[PDB]
DNA sequence: GTACATGCACAGGATGTATATATCTGACACGTGCCTGGAGACTAGGGAGTAATCCCCTTGGCGGTTAAAACGCGGGGGACAGCGCGTACGTGCGTTTAAGCGGTGCTAGAGCTGTCTACGACCAATTGAGCGGCC
């Protein structure tokens, strides 16, 4: 059921695995880069199909 | 040397009490679990010490005037009788709380959820001191 997830790079994202989620989008953008890098990744990985 | 307050006894009713009875508070023996005595390791501020040096309390001489002690001037505080407004007994009547056994609320606990301030901590911007160039 739960369409949406709500997060921050630095805090919400953290090594967290939401392998749930089809799609990420970023209302925000950080100063240095890595942190988004992340922030896709913690979707995008081998528990995904 | 004096006689009013103390010191001993009578009269007598209440209060200190014994026998007789039922029972809830306290004693006892059990264990849980709370937590305090001991004791360890380390932190780093509190304290003690050496030390410098500054300034207050006591001290001694002195001058002032107030209380003490004495005295004069004179009245209100300690003591007896009447007036009359309260204070202490005793009862009827019953207002008042007792003491009871359930029905229900709200007060208490431990914990949760929500702060949410308020505190270090990390994160990224942007800025001043560091050293070098130029005519």
């Amino acid at each position: 059921d739960i369409f949406v997830f709500l997060l921050s790079t630095r805090a919400g994202g953290l090594g967290i695995n939401l392998t749930a989620a089809d799609t990420v989008i970023f209302y925000d953008s950080d100063w240095n880069p890595t942190v988004d890098q992340q922030a896709m990744d913690r979707a995008h990985r081998l528990g995904q199909t």
